[PDB]
């Protein structure tokens, strides 16, 4: 809604398929690997 | 180190078995099953 009036944009939307498809991250300069072998591990399972 | 001298309490030790038998945590009056079901995960494994 802008100052007089309003304006209709996303009706409302029920899904019927999914693709989790996530690629993690694409850093390697930071000699990261013990964290990132958990939080890939989470960005994976329990977003999904 | 006392003030006047020392005591000698461990050598050195270097391990031969390992045991890991971590029980995670029994704790139910929260309904803290979401950030529970990674919180264990990582108990077992990272840990370990």
């Amino acid at each position: 809604s802008l100052g007089p009036q309003s304006i209709h944009i996303k009706d409302a939307q029920t899904p019927t398929l999914l693709f989790p498809f996530a690629a993690p991250r694409v850093v390697g300069d930071l000699s990261e690997a013990g964290s990132r072998a958990e939080m890939e591990m989470k960005v994976l399972l329990w977003a999904v």
